[PDB]
């Protein structure tokens, strides 16, 4: 089937430092979401850099923002992960929460785990700090993937409720 | 006071095959809610027919959604138990959320718990599988619960936290 | 397989009224043990003394002992459930913990849900509240489900988990 | 920086006596807001008049409600508390939800733990209890802490996490 | 009754700044001890003596076991409280578990909450960091209440499940 | 320090079949133990066989056992990363509770999440499944992350938490 998505979601550094990863995996394997790749690296700045595109944020943000983005992203940790599941990537969207924590509602995953805003962050020159960062739709999934993970590392596996998800 | 309702809930078979009928039921405990009839059962067809009458959901939908719905319940496990409350149907029904759980919202049990779509369950002609029951309103609770309860096995006692609820 | 056992489980008024059995039904079902029964009920004096008889209660412990029993069953309501799996009998014995809550281990569900004492019900003369009955031994399983449950309320289905727990 | 504010919180009576204190300060450290003051104390009908200002209360309610309300909180056990973080006054009341129990949204406070409505609470002649009090805004955050705490007892420290939320 | 007792618990300040306030509390709330008595202050050096009294601390352990404990609570935030139940300080030292966190048993407060060595702290020169202090027996409950509390900040009032505890 | 130990742990094929990789996640995230690697993968029979030697394996247990353990973890996902702290290897051991599940703890990750016997796995001639792996002492830690891990894939970071189980 061609609902069958995967997205490409990263804890971000204050997610690691916080010691937020379990909790944020749970909330995925919870709804019935498959884990199908993961690994934790430090993010260099050159992947940053391929990760963020600086084309695509200037337009739709501005150079401050782009520049905070990769100096929170750059030498720090991450843990990276892919989920695979019916029409994963707008499901993985709801589940993060609007982008600014301060908006955010309880019961996402930003809602529930941060708090912080934009006039803040703004006023302060660092990065929002949303804990989570997920693919914005199918042309971003299918361009971040293989940013950070090979091929051989997209794991095809049954979990074991699988029938009540795609049916059996 | 007339306030006070009764409402029939169902732990569908996927809650039960995935182990959260205990999730299910803190839910509503936890919120003030009072359990005051349960019981465990495979359904067969004559009740699944009963409880999801043709009429009502082929007008609301149609006969391959009620074919696919009786094929669902028929035969398979469910938990089904009466909560009693202040305005407790409109209360169930809002901590359940919607009917598609690609849409329920985070929080609710059917956003925290099951995420696949409309769309998906028509591509493979298969009911959507929500986790729970909820009767809709109360008509529906009147006409539901002695499908599945006889008079006797709704059961009138106090909760400890009753005074903060009722009022004492 | 011999191995494969079922055994009653009660959670007990002081469960029930304090709004627990979402809790104590999570605990079994998080293990991988399966849900096979369930029903709900104000208990009367003669299943009271079915359940509890007189001539166990009397040699393992005292008369005082059971007509307090006695006296915090009958009347009140319970949630009577079976659970079933590899030698499940010892298993919910472990997850309940000691009969004393003041000395049940954190951890179990008496550890983690009540505290009180033998030395305090004694000077007070009432049952220790413990939240949860399970079938002490195998030959107590047999004589207490059938109390409970007629044949046709004792369920056959798979768990979606049950090839980690049962093998397949 | 102006955007660092400080927000009166109450676990009222009804949290209080239902156990919820834990639960309450939990959803507000788990965000990265930070408690900076905490008292419990009996509240005298004095106290009550002070928080709760009658002038304020009957134009936007009504005499009776006032009533109500003073007769609710009166001689009643609280857990109070002042919460500080980046324009925590309107995250608070986010995380809190809506007044009334029955429309507050699922993930909330107010949301997850009560449930009754102001049709009820209106036909018993009682408060609504929601759990939870929160100060509404700038201003009467200013005036309800000074009314709960000395300036001795707002304390100055660093949380662990600081660095994600005020950043560093 | 004379089993009915007070004990004095201090979140500690790497409980205070690791955000766990709630969990501990939580704990105690959850098997029905009930909480009579809370303050959060910066611990001044006089009264950190006042608690941990050298005599006793060098008696029981060395001079430079008391001379870090002294270091780690001054000025430093602590939440203090009073835990009132049947028999409550035993039952909150079991709660509480092991002094050392790395043998402190999973389930308990240090046992989930914390895991570093007496053997590292000794190296190091620092207190154990084991997040909560607990009463260590009746005389000790005695002469720490009062170095914390004003007999009128210890309350009076009745939880909603106090029946199943205290019985009715 | 030389008490500061880095120890290879794996969520077995069970757990990640299972959906448990966020709960074990956060049981160690939680007492303060730090995810310095990790990565998802299927793992080939040579892998397999160099993680469980043949040899330890025969002289410890037996053929059989080997082989059955082989075949559990062979051609399937497993979740593998590695834990850092004081004395970890050993702290992580307490959290993962007895090899087997039947007698594992209630609190530790194999009591909480699983329950079989080792009667029962010989009885069908398949392995135990108990959800974690994690390296029993130093030498068998030091064996076995470079077996999961190249040296540029453990990270070296800070956790906000540090300086309460470090020290700072
Ligand atoms: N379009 C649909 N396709 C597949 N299944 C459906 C559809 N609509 C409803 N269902 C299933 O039938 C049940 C009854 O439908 P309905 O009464 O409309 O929803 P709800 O149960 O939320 O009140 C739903 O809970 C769902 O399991
Ligand atoms: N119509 C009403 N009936 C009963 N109680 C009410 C009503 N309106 C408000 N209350 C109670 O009075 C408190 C103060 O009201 P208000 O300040 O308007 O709400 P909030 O506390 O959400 O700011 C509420 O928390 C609620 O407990
Ligand atoms: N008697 C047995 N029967 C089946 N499987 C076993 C047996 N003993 C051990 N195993 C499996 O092999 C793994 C390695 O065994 P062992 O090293 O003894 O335990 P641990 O994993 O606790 O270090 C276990 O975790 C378990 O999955
Ligand atoms: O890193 V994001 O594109 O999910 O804000
Ligand atoms: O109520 V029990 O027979 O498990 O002591
Ligand atoms: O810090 V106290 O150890 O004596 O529980």
């Amino acid at each position: 089937s061609m609902l069958l998505q995967k997205t490409l979601c990263i804890v971000k550094p204050d997610g690691v430092r916080r010691g937020l990863i379990g909790d944020v995996v749970s909330r995925f394997e919870r709804v019935g979401l498959k884990m199908v790749a993961a690994k934790m690296l430090i993010v260099d700045e050159s992947l940053a850099k391929k990760h963020y595109l600086y084309d695509d944020i200037v337009f739709r943000h501005s150079e401050a923002v782009w520049n905070s983005l990769i100096k929170f992203i750059s030498n720090s940790p991450v843990f990276t992960f892919v989920v695979e599941g019916v029409e994963s990537i707008e499901v993985v969207r709801k589940l993060c929460g609007a982008t600014e924590p301060k908006l955010a509602i309880p019961g996402t995953i930003r809602g529930d785990f941060s708090y912080h805003s934009f006039k803040y962050s703004n006023e302060k020159g660092f990065s929002i700090y949303n804990v989570i960062h997920a693919s914005a739709n199918e042309a971003d999934a299918m361009r971040e993937i293989p940013i950070w993970f090979k091929d051989n590392e997209i794991l095809n596996y049954k979990r074991d409720d699988e029938c009540e998800h795609y049916y059996c």
